[PDB]
């Protein structure tokens, strides 16, 4: 689809068999989701945003469906202000900026 | 033009007679630029993201040229690690997300 930016580009995602709302964030290198239980192994990592660095749990090769488009990649889980879909997955669903 | 997301969507902008590189950020509600000495009045503001909040100065009706597309609106200025073009100006240049 073509999404305008007058409102936040929020979409429904499916991860770990659970539906969630997430923000399409072209300014994020990585995908960061709020606290949740994800199956499989994970390692602790650090990620930095506009206000500093937080601690997250890194999940690799996680299946995640974004607005009907499947992707398999890295998902970081931690105290982010909002679920964000970053470029590591936006590239997988073929997402581009156009003007 | 069309911009893929393999790398950060950095583009050249023109503000207050200065050329800078800035991130086209669909996750940012409002444009925030690295510290710079703009003239005119402003109102304090705090914006939040990963890591917490930073204090910024809100300037209104600031003219910015993004990839030759002229825009005018709110521009925040503060200790951001990177220049960020937010939705408040992305809409004005006709920018959409597509997949
Ligand atoms: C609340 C929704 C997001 C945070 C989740 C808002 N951010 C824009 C976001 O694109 C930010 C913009 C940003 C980019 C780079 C450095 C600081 C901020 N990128 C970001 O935090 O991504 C992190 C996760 O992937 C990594 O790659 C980038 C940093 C990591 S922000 O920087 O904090 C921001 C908040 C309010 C305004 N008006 C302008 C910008």
């Amino acid at each position: 689809p073509q999404i305008t930016l007058w409102k936040r580009p929020l979409v429904t995602i499916k991860i770990g068999g659970q539906l969630k709302e997430a923000l399409l964030d072209t300014g994020a290198d990585d995908t960061v989701l709020e606290e949740m239980n994800l199956p499989g192994r994970w390692k602790p990592k650090m990620i930095g945003g506009i206000g500093g660095f937080i601690k997250v749990r890194q999940y690799d090769q996680i299946l995640i469906e974004i607005c009907g488009h499947k992707a398999i990649g890295t998902v970081l889980v931690g105290p982010t202000p909002i679920n964000i879909i970053g470029r590591n997955l936006l590239t997988q669903i073929g997402c581009t900026l156009n003007f």
